[PDB]
């Protein structure tokens, strides 16, 4: 497993075995590709991001995984797929949050996109975005990078 900081110097356990620090994650983190595009989505607080949030309690990590997507970019998701998991070590709370990668088929039109202003799209992520005050602090550690390495080196992306 990878082990390193965040932004608000955190420590974060990050690997790519099936669900290793918890059977039942309450956080799901969806990096979406639509084309040859990152379909990311605009947090009103944080900024851009790719779309994830909080696990309901009838709900279960995969359908959390297609709502939030369908919420914060009114995406249509063609396949989904688990990436892998993180645990970040805070200072009063631990959270368990799972990766999963979206190909994404069409956006589609919604009156709301809830908590966030709603769809992206990059045709590549900018430099660097550890320093860009637009970017979500979720987007500026190494959960980013590493993931991003091993969906090139999975044949997922490109
Ligand atoms: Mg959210
Ligand atoms: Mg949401």
């Amino acid at each position: 497993m990878y082990e390193f900081k965040d932004y608000y110097q955190n420590t974060v356990q990050l690997s790519f075995d099936d669900q290793p620090f918890s059977d039942s994650p309450k956080h799901v983190w969806v990096i979406c590709r639509f084309g040859g595009k990152w379909l990311l989505t605009e947090h009103e607080d944080r900024g851009y991001e790719f779309p994830g949030g909080k696990v309901e309690p009838m709900e279960c990590a995969e359908e959390a995984a297609l709502r939030e997507v369908k919420e914060e970019t009114g995406a249509r998701v063609k396949s989904l797929k688990y990436l892998g998991q993180y645990k970040v070590l805070g200072k009063e709370k631990v959270i368990v949050k799972n990766i999963y990668f979206a190909d994404i088929e069409k956006l589609e039109k919604q009156a709301d996109y809830f908590e966030t202003k709603g769809p992206v799209l990059f045709h590549e992520l900018p430099e660097n975005l550890s320093r860009n005050k637009k970017f979500s602090f979720i987007m500026k550690d190494s959960v980013l990078p590493i993931s991003l390495k091993k969906l090139k080196e999975s044949g997922w992306i490109e």
